[PDB]
């Protein structure tokens, strides 16, 4: 509908520049007729989700690389894609003028944008906050009579969530996660540092903490927001670490098991919010499968846990087959969901690299890895940051797919935004991953899914410098002759006519 306005900041690719009167956008989503495919292309050279169409052909005479769709080989159903409405993201979005705020939110949540259908909401403050607070800071209030939402929620986050929901045609799911409890429930009496809930699961401290979740859901329900899921704690391993710099609450896996079994599971199930799903872990994948074994081999905890939330720190390496693969093998009925991903977190990495194609490729490669290892969704971290990668009260700056520059009333869409978009826009909730088989060894990364209405989507990532000709075969439909240019990502969509073999 409106093309990217590119700008270079001296990194490998460009950002797209948006402001109070202009942002790139798509037309309303339409499928090509039977016999035609749609291709959306982004390239390092600067193409940004450019649409082209081609014929599906009955015949293929070539002998080069063939990717054959396996539409009856079915894997996981997809919950969706989105990102996090932290205090930092809310402050950056609202620092824009109302026209630019609108264009930013449309970029993410509308059908003329990339179709996000998940928002992660911190329960009170985290590092991406400028004030440290919980919802029940008044000490020894075990019945939580003074629980209440501050303006960070009522004036910033809740109104923005409502605006996102109005722009979305897809139903949006909210996920909530706490970082710290009130300090009077913790062993160390501080929001950060090494410390856990006082006492033992099943006691007053633990019962109060579980009740805080229900008060949170109650308070958001007064504002007409309902949650799809909650996690039992953001990064429970972090609060076991001496000197941890920001809000945390430490649980060993046995502690989380007992908390869920004795306190959180029973309290949620006894509430009006009993349909809210509970996700365990909410931490890095190398804690799996150990954490899953500890929690899910206890039948009393197991009966409360709907899924396992995992974090992706894209600056780091970790095995996927031994963590996500093994967890799926051992616990195939417990969904895996990626609840946070970020890049640029190491202190020595420039937090915001405007126009980094490499960070874009890290994002899409991670998403493909995630989907090939049975994960049902992918959630980015902060929806928007400033050019420092903040604000952040401990200076823990990081990158974001949208960077806001208040001094120019401008925001910049990073390659990461488009890499994520190649998935979020084209994979509706309820899509199912299907198999995709290469005829010969090759350098491409790819994934195939089927929409709820039977349509096909294939994402093809080329992290190499070399242009790779290829053909996609859909046994029921025909052949798509294409090329994967060096340093590109493509999404292919087509309708699948009924066909008998
Ligand atoms: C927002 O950005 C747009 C796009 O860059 C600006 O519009 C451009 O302005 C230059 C300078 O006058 C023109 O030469 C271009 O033709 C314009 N392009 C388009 C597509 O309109 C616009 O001025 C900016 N708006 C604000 C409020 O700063
Ligand atoms: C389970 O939830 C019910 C909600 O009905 C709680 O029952 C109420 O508890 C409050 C005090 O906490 C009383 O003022 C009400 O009279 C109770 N209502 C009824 C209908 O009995 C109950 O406390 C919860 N149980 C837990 C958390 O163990
Ligand atoms: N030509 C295939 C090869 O390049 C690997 N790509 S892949 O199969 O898509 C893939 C598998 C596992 C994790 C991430 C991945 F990207
Ligand atoms: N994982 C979420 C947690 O709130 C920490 N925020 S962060 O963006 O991941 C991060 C940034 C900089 C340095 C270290 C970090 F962990
Ligand atoms: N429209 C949102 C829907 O839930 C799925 N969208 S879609 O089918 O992948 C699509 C098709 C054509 C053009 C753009 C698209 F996004
Ligand atoms: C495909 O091949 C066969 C001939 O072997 C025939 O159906 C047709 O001529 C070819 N072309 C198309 C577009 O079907
Ligand atoms: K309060
Ligand atoms: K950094």
């Amino acid at each position: 509908a409106r093309p990217c306005i590119p700008k270079s900041f001296g990194y490998s690719s460009v950002v797209c520049v948006c402001n109070a009167t202009y942002c790139d956008s798509f037309d309303p989503p339409t499928f090509p007729a039977l016999g035609t495919f749609s291709r959306y292309e982004s390239t390092r050279s600067g193409r940004r989700m450019e649409l082209s169409m081609g014929p599906i052909q009955a015949n293929h005479t070539g002998t080069g690389l063939l990717l054959t769709l396996q539409p009856e080989q079915k894997f996981q159903k997809v919950k969706g894609f989105g990102g996090a409405m932290t205090d930092a993201a809310a402050l950056n979005i609202l620092a824009l003028s109302p026209p630019a705020q609108n264009l930013l939110l449309k970029s993410y949540f509308s059908e003329e944008g990339i179709g996000y259908n998940i928002i992660r909401v911190p329960m009170a403050s985290c590092d991406f906050s400028i004030r440290t607070y919980t919802y029940a800071d008044t000490p020894d209030d075990f019945q939580l009579h003074n629980f209440s939402l501050p303006e960070e929620d009522t004036k910033l986050k809740i109104p923005l969530i409502h605006r996102a929901l109005q722009l979305a045609q897809r139903p949006v799911s909210l996920l909530a996660s706490p970082w710290t409890s009130p300090t009077w429930l913790k062993t160390n009496g501080a929001v950060n540092g090494k410390g856990s809930l006082k006492g033992q699961p099943g006691d007053i401290y633990h019962q109060t903490w579980a009740r805080y979740f229900v008060k949170f859901l109650d308070a958001y329900a007064e504002h007409k927001l309902q949650f799809w899921a909650v996690t039992a704690e953001n990064e429970p391993s972090a609060g076991l670490l001496s000197g941890y710099p920001f809000q945390c609450l430490g649980f060993t896996p046995e502690h989380q098991r007992d908390f869920i079994a004795r306190d959180l599971g029973p309290t949620l199930a006894n509430s009006t919010h009993h349909n809210v799903r509970l996700l365990m872990l909410d931490d890095q994948r190398l804690l799996l499968p150990h954490w899953a074994k500890v929690v899910l081999t206890d039948p009393e905890a197991a009966k409360y846990v709907h899924g396992i939330a995992v974090h992706w720190y894209l600056d780091f390496l970790a095995p996927a087959k031994a963590t996500l693969g093994e967890t799926h093998r051992l616990f195939p009925n417990t969904m895996l969901f990626a609840s946070e991903a970020c890049v640029g977190s190491k202190f020595w990495e420039q937090s915001v690299r405007l126009g980094s194609w490499d960070r874009g490729m890290q994002y899409s490669h991670s998403i493909i890895t995630n989907l090939l290892y049975h994960v049902v969704g992918w959630t980015d971290w902060n929806l928007a940051l400033n050019p420092e990668g903040g604000p952040n009260w401990v200076r823990n700056f990081v990158d974001s797919p949208i960077i806001v520059d208040i001094t120019k009333d401008t925001f910049y869409k990073q390659p990461m935004f488009y890499h994520l978009g190649h998935f979020s826009k084209f994979i509706p909730e309820g899509s199912q991953r299907v198999g995709l088989v290469a005829s010969q060894k090759n350098d491409l990364d790819a994934v195939a899914l089927m929409h709820p209405d039977g349509s096909a989507v294939v994402v093809v990532l080329n992290r190499s410098s070399k242009d790779v000709p290829l053909t996609i075969k859909d046994p029921a439909v025909g052949f798509l002759e294409t090329i994967s240019p060096g340093y590109s990502i493509h999404t292919y969509l087509w309708r699948r006519q009924h066909h008998h073999h």
